[PDB]
């Protein structure tokens, strides 16, 4: 599996709500960086990290993706728009870009870009006109 | 040129404080997004915009640089540090990702991906 091929199926993978089997192409001291939250390493806490959103369907859109290196090895670039639904109806869709680098059909490092406080509030519950 | 050529350019035309040229290859109708911002609309409203801050040296690292499409029209996706220095000695670095589409050797639209709270924190005074 090439980079392109390894984040198009971690991609894939994370859409089917398969998140044990997304994490598994996640090396395992990955590097996991959500730009503006604290950094996350490994596998197993990248797993926990990605629960803490109690999510009952998600649909990551790709707009664009292109990857530098070769077959075996480089960074895989990614526009995206993350949406979820989750267990309590509430509806996420927030526009993020992420670096992933692959080896070997492994993400050993994965950066996201996007802003927190947009994600803050579209996960907030007359009080206001 | 293509459109990865048009992007290396561009930002290295921005590297050296050339913002007149930088904007010139950017369309008189460009989409400029910096994602948690207000849209902004055209090339001299992109040349303002970038003029609001009071830098005397920049340098906007890219990481990562990779490109869609052909060699005609496709998007330019970058991986970035974006430094600069202000007149008052104040310094910034946001790590930033953005997405150009080009065509034709014009940038159409310009995609920027970076934290506000980051980017506010360091505007501090």
């Amino acid at each position: 599996m090439t980079p392109l091929e390894t984040v198009q199926l971690f991609l894939a993978r994370v859409n089917a709500l398969d998140l044990d089997g997304a994490c598994a192409l996640l090396a395992e001291d990955v590097v996991y960086d959500n730009v503006p939250m604290p950094t996350v390493h490994g596998r197993a806490a990248a797993r926990a990290f990605l629960s803490q959103l109690p999510a009952t369907a998600i649909d990551w859109e790709t707009h664009a993706i292109a990857a530098t290196g070769d077959a075996a090895r480089g960074t895989v670039l990614t526009e995206r728009t993350d949406r979820f639904t989750l267990a309590d109806g509430r509806t996420l869709a927030i526009r993020v870009m992420g670096a992933f680098d692959v080896a070997d059909g492994s993400i050993t490092a994965w950066r996201d870009y996007f802003d927190l406080g947009q994600f803050m509030a579209q996960m907030a519950p007359h009080h206001h006109h």
